[PDB]
């Protein structure tokens, strides 16, 4: 389960790091080059629409792992849940054997009321 | 005087702009470039020397410049400053013509107590 959504986790965190790496080089590669000769305006004005839309997507793909590492350290105690849940199960139908056998012995007490069954009571 | 001087400082600030820039710009082809084969470690670790280098003089021309032009600003009120004095200066010597013309009615009237000197006193 969680085992491979963290693999992928990380995954896209090393793809999303090399993007933001390659994108901040254009980011620098455009202002160099096009300062030389602002006539060029829609190169650079595309580069620029471009830096930031990667900018954007980095900082998404950011957020969603944060908010994805949340589910998975959810998922990650599915067997400790499990565990509990096994426990809580045999606590409740022995809290009901318990139960059916009190209302036996009160059954038992009142019609023939024996020192016995009031030990048995308690 | 500081016409040119103040010309100079914001030559300065375009030349360590077009630095700033190209530093930038190599601190990227450098971490891009490099991180696809680390093995050229001499590479990688001059070239992060040198935009360590180029960021440090960056910041010392900014603060260079931001020192002078403080003793721009007080080049500039070189003409303020004398016009200041001129009126100082004359000031200072009616002052002293005061001075002499009130010595010279105190032994008028000490020694001719017309009440014509005591007009002139006051």
């Amino acid at each position: 389960g969680s085992e491979v959504e963290i693999l992928k986790a990380l995954l896209e965190l090393k793809k999303s790091t090399a993007e933001l790496k390659r994108a901040t080089a254009s980011l620098r590669a455009i202002t160099e080059e096009l300062k030389k000769n602002p006539s060029e305006d829609a190169l650079v004005e595309h580069n620029r629409a471009i830096v930031e839309h990667n900018a954007i997507i980095v900082e998404n793909n950011r957020i969603i792992a944060a908010v994805l590492m949340l589910i998975v350290v959810a998922v990650g105690m599915t067997q400790e849940i499990k565990k509990a849940l096994e426990e809580l199960v045999a606590s409740t139908a022995e809290l009901k054997r318990a139960t059916a056998s009190l209302r036996a012995i009160t059954e038992e007490l009142k019609k023939n009321p024996s020192e016995d069954a009031l030990v048995e009571h308690n």
